[PDB]
């Protein structure tokens, strides 16, 4: 009804959003939406708010590949008859006495999963075995826990397409027919893998990723990028080490545009759209290249091919190739990710460096490329100026990163970094000067 | 819509039909509707049938249990791989090699009728594990087959709630997760006894139980009566004992009403219904007992009771003292239940023998005690003659089990058996005659 | 749900009723359902009660066209207001100040109609002008009264084939556009000539017609039959005559399918069709007609088309052409309903005359011409044998119209009025050996 | 379904849209959402995207009333049938005949519309008559041609309230029920009285309004601010003039939250909550209100109930009385419209004026008064500088409104209209040396 109509909007902040929703929906997507692992805590605690907002996305058409875990509840019931749970090389032993109360709390959990979800509308599919396939991980050390071999995707989708959201419990089991306990985060995973989704999320009870040091939450991580000096800090935990290089090592393997984020319930169906939810949200991302001279590029070529972009040589004022001589003779300093998606060009040579070429791709702008690109350029150029048309799509944006502008007819000038007064007059000025 | 309406009318014959009907429809049914056990056979080869069906049971509100099976396609399969398939005490040997094929052969069939349902708009909730709960039959004999312990109900309840077909497979677990191969008609039986459903329908492909010996059909079987010697026949397969059994045992444990009916899935919702769906009828009923005298029926007194109920006796022509007197002269048998709630008197001395009385109550006939005492007549008097009311309420009734019949004022003739145009000539004078 | 099948099935008694019903169900109806003429004291008073069964049509798919009037209500607000009403020729005088009463009244009781069906779940739709043009009765003498001159259909259909029972005001309006009142009875039956529909309901607050001379209601008339000898009778009262020939006229050029119906509100949805609901219906219906030679019946080519129904010349073991060339060679009375529906052929030839043919139509099964066939027959043929197929749906039938039964395989022997004990031994010989 | 998401989502550019649907959903909407004028010119061309539209609404829970005409289409029956039409006074001259091909129309119209969108899946109700009351505008002059009394409710809300549009044909009815023509604009500007609806919208197939004089289109007219010196222009044609008088006098006797638009049909569900779409959209709006002194405002007090809305004197640097002393004894402008919902203040003592404070609500900001006082401040003071937080909700708002920005810690600096260079430093400095 208007009932969804009003969520989402209560949930759109800004225009950038508005691109994003549209995005998904608009995605013909044999390419499906999500894997969401659900942590055991949630269900017998937070129940509401997860289903509420399943049946969100249910309701607006997508559907999320559920998969929970069984936590808390179970060492309850193991102490209640009487065995102290076991845990070697943070992986429960599972002998068979232990087994049986694992599962009957996982179907107990699953099935309370499935019939509330099905109290607010939406159509459940209990998936209590047969999605995944496995071998003992040690049979001597875990007993019966087990290896993720495969998965058959066979139920899962034939749900999808029935139209229902599947609720997947995390149990393997072996060809024979013995069932495993297995690793809720490792499934998950596992199932990413295989289905290649849009966006992964570990929901956990904890929320995102804080720094012990400066005790700031961390948004986003730019795994090639930030990986290796973000993962050799003192600060990082090692439950945090063994979960990043866990995600790094998802994510090597699923395409560029696949994304994982780590989040608590409440703030759901919001980092399930946006970067600007609180909760921490992983992803490849770009290796921006440093390069220092023409014949540096790999691409002679294709260097040509993304400056024609560009709405001032696409409009013929000056060629590209009228504009390489002239760079090739020049000190600059080029940032440019791998496939030439966004280039930046900085002429070293005036005090104040210009920002000369900044020729961005549509679609570097919606992967924050570009925002990245200018964090490099930040801690590398202490201060900085940039020109841009005072129509530009995304101006804010560049009112944003600067510190002053000025706007002479058509052209707004912008910088950052400078404030003798007497050196921004100049700036003004060779700007203002600069109608020939 | 009308639709549902337009198939409901078509498979209605008589008043008595729509009786039925609303019998199960008025029926404020926390008693569970139906089990319907579903050979391997039909969903591989005659789905669309099957699901039209239950498509039906669907929209008219009714929720059936259906716990189908996974025979041929499995066979087909062990004999591809070049294993040889085992069966030892009509149930199959079953190690790992063989377990592994036999499960994932239950998942494709079980998701294969889900999935069909529910492109016939059909909800389907497939439970392909956790309704059963076993231990080994004899790990030595028959390895991973399994004893059904416990039938666990909340899935089957929490789906139908949730308004949706449950679709068993006929796999039960172990405490600590071992999955076992049960015979899909013990397990369809441990059903039956836990939700003591209204019908049970058990869909076999050739429409019955075929007599070996004499070729047709065993309509109805009363067990208490027929079972032991119907059951140690040398036309009888072993296959069926592991059936005949098996419902023998199932219905000893439930009320002398609920029934078995064994019926091909072309003639399904005629049987859900009516009585009509001819095909093997199956229940406990009574041990009907044979007397040739007075003083064998253990109630003196008892005898007389019943036959009170006859409305030539009650409308005093003879009373029942100056019958017994009679009868006591006269050589006769007299077939007759334990709690006489159905007694047959058939004098034997004139060449067609007489069924002289047939005083049977009005719940021997909702419960067809009256079929089968004339089966029982059948076998034992291969030709026979009686009278009957021309307006008795189940004349159509004397019809039917009858060859022949004559009319003179009030009284009707009825014979079987017999066919010398001149015995049957002798048979109507005499009768014609008896208006003295 | 099955909320609307148990309301169904509790409305019907009888086979003959299941037949009917599926009949207006198994309809393709381009030709429609019904119209119903409402009384004006129905929808002021006893509302729920019309709501609630227009409500059961509704659901089980049917769609009456209700046609409404204003009767008592009217009268009283006109008293309120201080105009004492008029009537000259038994019609209202109806000027601009009646009018305007008349009018708002209409429109209050038409949305009260449909807000209450509309609130048990149908959708309605009032339509208060436009269906019916007409032009001044006599415009000195009635003023604002309206003679009916045509009916526009198109918002009647383009309302039920968007789902909508269509409730109309009685009210018709000039080219012009001056709204008339016309009397409710004849409108009915304007749009009854128009939709050609299968019933026509006049629910009138009376309950039906009463013999002024014995006292005993009237169930059905069989006009054919029973017009002219009920109409010259001197008991029937003149308004009375009326209206049985209002609806001789009406009837004459609508199919032998459609009926009339007039009833108290109250028993509605039972003799909506049944014939056993007190209240009165009206229909063309069936006269015999006994005709001894093939080149009588008017239709030379019809009586073709009638015997071609038998599955015996339609399953082809003679044909038609092939047997009438018999027929017309052989004393032979027939007995044929005027639209050849059922015909019955007696053949004369042997003692025992045979019934050789008795060919009957689904709908004379249902309508019980063939009941009436056989008792001409009676009278006509004091003794007679016929055979009938093991199977014939409708055997029980024979056996009840029979003195005396045989069966040979397959088919079975019947006769009556006979009793030569060696006449009859005959009877079974010939067939017996018919067998050749 | 998602269908709706969609669609609302491609019709959002900007934050400010986001926030303005919001409004009309989230209010409880007792007062009803709107009423749209339909020409017949429409529904005879470009039904289907008038139909996909209303369905939207209909969808996302708003139930337009929707009043349509009936215009080419007639004039062509009447050609074709070789009555050339009448037009007295820009009115149609009405006799019978034309009347009856005019109803005859109108119905045609209606019905395609109600059976387009129920095609759709919208719940449509067709009000042919019974909505307008009228008598006679002349009936000498224009025959049959009405002037409406009154608007009963009763039907438009029945069907609201029962889930469906009400189409509503402008033919109005006498007391005595003649049915008369009434221009459709009148009847739907009648409507509006009654109803007082969100949105009134009369579409039209021309767009808006052109300006003749410059060529440009017109967006809003702002009536109480815009009227009087737009009225008296020499440009406006004199059909312009007798339709702004015309929505000027409607919207006199609506409340200030409602607006009148005139749309081509394409661009309707977007300036049906926007007024960034194309076509002109009309209300009365708000005169700002130029002062010099601080007892000049009516409001003594409700000027500080005003300014306390700000975060520097909520959050207390300066109170309100505080800064009222300074005020007082300064020569300062002030804007702000009449309900005191947006101020502007002008401290006009330092070249480069300041804007000290601009103190504008949350309705103020999504009615774009703001935007308004801007303008006025533009041209009374072609050079002005002022101060926003670096966080303000909308920065980006006053970046757009200047020409150069400084920041420092905090604080962003804007002016405009200034350009010596000298005279930007001395801005810049006496804005960094603010910091005490």
């Amino acid at each position: 009804t208007r009932s969804t109509v009003i969520q989402l909007l209560n949930n759109i902040s800004t225009k950038r959003e508005v691109e994003q929703y549209l995005k998904y929906f608009t995605s013909v997507s044999q390419q499906q939406f999500a894997v969401i692992k659900v942590g055991g805590a949630i269900i017998s605690d937070n129940l509401h708010e997860l289903a509420s907002c399943l049946a969100f996305l249910y309701h607006v058409g997508l559907y999320p590949i559920v998969l929970h875990g069984t936590g808390p509840q179970v060492n309850g019931r193991l102490e209640a008859q009487g065995i102290e749970p076991d845990y070697i090389d943070g992986i429960r032993i599972t002998d068979e006495h232990t087994m049986a109360v694992v599962r009957k709390c996982f179907l107990e959990q699953n099935l309370k999963l499935v019939t509330a979800l099905e109290q607010l509308g939406v159509r459940a599919r209990p998936i209590t075995s047969g999605v995944f396939t496995a071998d003992y991980l040690d049979k001597d050390k875990y007993k019966l826990v087990g290896n993720i071999k495969s998965v058959t995707k066979e139920p899962i989708e034939a749900s999808i397409k029935a139209g229902a959201l599947p609720i997947l419990t995390s149990l393997a089991e072996t060809a024979s027919g013995q069932m495993l306990n297995v690793n809720a985060d490792v499934a998950a995973g596992e199932l990413a893998r295989v289905f290649e989704p849009l966006k992964i999320v570990y929901l956990n009870e904890k929320g995102g990723i804080i720094n012990g040091s400066t005790g700031e939450k961390i948004s986003m991580i730019n795994l090639d990028e930030e990986y290796d000096d973000l993962m050799k800090q003192s600060w990082v935990k090692y439950g945090t080490k063994l979960k990043i290089r866990e995600i790094k090592e998802l994510l090597d393997y699923l395409p560029r545009s696949s994304s994982v984020a780590i989040i608590n319930v409440q703030d759901l169906q919001k980092e399930l759209f946006t970067d600007s939810g609180a909760g921490t949200m992983i992803r490849r991302g770009y290796k921006l290249v440093k390069r220092s001279s023409i014949g540096e590029f790999p691409s002679a070529d294709a260097l040509r091919k993304a400056l024609q972009r560009d709405a001032g040589i696409s409009s013929g004022k000056e060629s590209v190739a009228s504009y390489l001589r002239y760079l090739e003779n020049s000190d600059f300093v080029s940032y440019a990710d791998e496939p030439l998606e966004a280039v930046a060009i900085v002429k070293k040579d005036t005090n104040v460096p210009t920002l000369d070429k900044f020729v961005c791709s549509d679609a570097a702008w919606l992967n924050n490329v570009t925002d990245n690109v200018f964090n490099v350029l930040r801690r590398d150029f202490p201060a900085l100026q940039w020109v841009v048309s005072e129509n530009d799509a995304n101006i804010a944006w560049h009112f944003d990163k600067s510190q002053g502008s000025y706007l002479k007819g058509g052209k707004v000038l912008f910088w950052y970094g400078i404030d003798d007064i007497n050196t921004i007059s100049e700036l003004v000025e060779n700007f203002v000067k600069s109608c020939d």
